[PDB]
């Protein structure tokens, strides 16, 4: 019926789980006291490259039974860090395309990490251009952040940890940018424990996904949003909206002001470094609209997605 | 290109994970002692109705139509009076269907009282295949009911790889499965799940060698049945494979070790007294492959081996 099936997440688990942490879930006594829930952190801040994305990045590179000879992407984010990480795994080589006019600051960092970097012109344009030749040149694989049904199957097994380590979880509170997190959680747990909630968070500055499943049809952003959650700036796509508009329950939007409130709230009381983007989840729980849910819907899981923040810039 | 893919083994885990337990994988230092090797124990006989069977049986209750113009079985039918009977009708039981035994005239007093007191409704057959297929097939119709064959159903094979799906998840370094078959339902469901994830890990049949058509299939290279009923302590695997098992079985299962009579009495004892668990004779079948003298030519390198102990429904009374 989907792009993906718990089947997908299954092969995922057994494909990845020798490379990746099982990460903890931690409790905060104030941060429930501040909702009314008993809140459980799915810790993937402590993931390996600092973010959950080595799951689907690593799926997508590695074959579970022409392998890629090479990963290429435009990825200087969470994504390119995962897939370089993946990559050097494999023991194939990454090659991340940079505008020539990038940060000084970003190019070190990059072969730092262990990417070759290929710069092109700034134009998407060029980018795009650049990537494809590099593709074919190297033989090797773009993955989509979000929409390559790897990528989705990988960040399924999220949910799959969540399942074993809090048995009598009523909700997982996701992050929703692409949605390959989500639409990967929804697919998972609505095989395995359907009566537990999937709900997404969102910045009200961002809300395609939430104007989607008011709509009930796929609405990306008519233009880049600007927003202090860097990670979830992506529209969802082809592959991952008819998961989240059948599977994923209900859509909380937060406001920039939320979302950096959340974020030093986890920051000082729990000690966690979480980049902006995963204290949306945080953001969404808090929320005066998130009293709609009903009082059964007590033990919430929040994936606290990443932790690669700037801390040069670290309001 | 079977009559299973790994596919159906995922829809069958999700068909029935709310009903069936996760069991554990116990361990025992004197059994890897003994045999030289790391030995995890998957413990299906502490499953629902004391055998794995309660996984393929469940998952044809539930995924089976009776016919093409009615999608929902109304009752369920088969010829086993034995642990896949008893599975059937709870998983019956469960989905509010009556369930139906077709029972031989010649079948002892006390299968017959034990079929009713668990809830199952008894037909009565000539001992002769033709009245029990005629009987059957009447039954299934009258009742618009679904007959469940208990190893070549594909509903039933794939129900029974879920217990490999529980042991990978379970036992992440695992290096081998060890299953004892008789039809091979429990064995294919586990070759398909294992091969599809993680083919590197081997899977292993263990067959008593007085019921060893599964062992001379394979060396044939056809399907091979018992010619006459096996005599064997192992009552739950006195079944031949079949036409759907044994193409699984002879492409994803590495090999075969078949174990005396003696051996699997020595072994169920072992169990019993050193591990404490109640595990009827048919399950000491896989303990006595790996403590077998041919299970000694398996490479030092496969070293983490989990043994599907599959049932725990032993008569008490008879304990041989
Ligand atoms: O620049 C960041 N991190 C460092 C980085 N980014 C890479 C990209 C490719 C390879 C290694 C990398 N190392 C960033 C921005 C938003 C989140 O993380
Ligand atoms: O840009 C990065 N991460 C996302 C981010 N987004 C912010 C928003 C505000 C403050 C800090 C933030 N950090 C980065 C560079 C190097 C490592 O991570
Ligand atoms: O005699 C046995 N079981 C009793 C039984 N068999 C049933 C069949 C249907 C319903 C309930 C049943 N109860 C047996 C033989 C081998 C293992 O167990
Ligand atoms: O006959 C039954 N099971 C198989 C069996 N086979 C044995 C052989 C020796 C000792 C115990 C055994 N038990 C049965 C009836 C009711 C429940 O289980
Ligand atoms: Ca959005
Ligand atoms: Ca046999
Ligand atoms: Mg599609
Ligand atoms: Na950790
Ligand atoms: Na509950
Ligand atoms: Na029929
Ligand atoms: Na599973
Ligand atoms: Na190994
Ligand atoms: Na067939």
């Amino acid at each position: 019926q989907y792009d993906i099936s718990f089947a997908d997440v299954e092969k995922a688990h057994i494909n990845i789980r020798d490379s990746i942490h099982l990460t903890p879930v931690l409790t905060s006594s104030i941060l429930n006291q501040l909702t009314g829930r008993n809140l459980f952190f799915k810790c993937e801040l402590f993931q390996k490259t600092g973010s959950f994305k080595i799951r689907g990045a690593l799926n997508a590179v590695r074959s579970l039974v022409r392998k890629p000879k090479a990963v290429v992407t435009h990825s200087s984010g969470n994504h390119g860090q995962a897939l370089t990480y993946a990559a050097k795994l494999e023991g194939i080589p990454a090659y991340i395309v940079v505008p020539q006019t990038a940060p000084d600051c970003k190019k070190l960092a990059i072969q730092a990490y262990g990417a070759s970097i290929v710069y092109c012109e700034p134009s998407d344009e060029s980018r795009e251009n650049v990537a494809k030749r590099v593709t074919e040149e190297t033989e090797g694989i773009m993955v989509h952040p979000n929409q390559e049904p790897a990528v989705i199957a990988g960040q399924g097994t999220i949910a799959l940890e969540v399942l074993n380590q809090v048995p009598l979880v009523d909700a997982l509170v996701v992050p929703v940018g692409g949605g390959g997190m989500l639409a990967g959680i929804a697919i998972t747990v609505k095989a395995l424990k359907p009566s537990v909630k999937v709900y997404a968070a969102e910045p009200s500055n961002a809300d395609d996904c939430y104007q989607s499943k008011l709509k009930g049809k796929l609405m990306p952003n008519l233009y880049p949003p600007e927003t202090i959650a860097d990670g979830v700036k992506s529209s969802i796509g082809l592959n991952t909206w008819p998961i989240i508009r059948d599977l994923v329950d209900d859509i909380f939007t937060v406001t920039e002001d939320e979302i950096k409130c959340a974020t030093q709230l986890v920051w000082e009381r729990m000690k966690l470094l979480i980049e902006p983007t995963a204290g949306v989840g945080v953001a969404a729980v808090l929320s005066q609209h998130f009293q709609t849910v009903s009082p059964e819907v007590k033990n919430i899981c929040i994936v606290l997605s990443g932790g690669n923040v700037d801390l040069t810039s670290s309001w």
